[PDB]
């Protein structure tokens, strides 16, 4: 079925991280909660209009892709839908909104940057107990520009439509950013929790 499939891609994406666990917590798998698909009509359109315009613009194809975002702001992304005026030009790739193909890079960012304190109520970043949240997106990448090193845009480079963060010597894992809102749309909120290693 269609959620086994979204659980198979959180679970099989999961990778041991050089801070530790510190920023997102020590485990090797997740419990899945509940997977629910967000049906947002307007977000959608928004979404499909701006896939059409950049699959134009890069050979007929849209270079999309099933991507993780973590965030403290999942319940304000599923309404509004991404925002790119929410974004920070500190950020390694610029001001931009990234996607991790590891849901356990994505999972750092649930409680805030780097975990943040962790959980609302127990403030602990490797938080076993409070249930968390994290959306499985669709993301228009287009003509994306590949980089390793930090590259601090406001916008895509001309003639692209996202940059592509390559693993070096450098990051651990790759990323995604897209400098546009309308590139993403929030097709899956999972809720879960960080199991304790056996
Ligand atoms: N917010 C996220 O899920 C995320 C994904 C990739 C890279 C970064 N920095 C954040
Ligand atoms: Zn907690």
């Amino acid at each position: 079925k269609e959620f086994q499939s979204v659980e198979e891609e959180m679970q099989s994406t999961v990778r041991e991280h050089r801070d530790g666990g510190h920023a997102g917590g020590i485990f090797n798998r997740y419990n899945i909660l509940k997977i629910q698909k967000v049906c947002n009509k307007k977000l959608w359109e928004r979404y499909t209009h701006r896939r059409k315009e950049v699959s134009e613009e890069n050979h007929n194809h849209a270079n999309e892709r099933m991507l993780f975002h973590g965030s403290p702001f999942v319940n304000a992304i599923i309404h509004k839908g991404f925002d790119e005026r929410h974004a920070y030009i500190g950020g390694m790739f610029g001001a931009g909104i990234y996607f991790a193909e590891n849901s356990s890079k994505s999972n750092q960012y649930v409680y805030g940057i780097g975990g943040g304190t962790g959980c609302p109520v127990h403030k602990d970043r490797s938080c076993y107990i409070c249930h968390r949240q994290l959306l499985f997106c669709r993301v228009t990448l287009g003509k994306s520009f590949l980089q390793f090193s930090a590259m601090k845009m406001a916008h895509s480079p001309p003639g692209h439509h996202s940059v592509t963060g390559r693993p070096s010597v450098g990051l651990a894992l790759a990323e995604y950013v897209i400098y546009r809102g309308e590139q993403a749309y929030p097709e899956y909120l999972i809720t879960y929790q960080i199991m304790r290693p056996e």
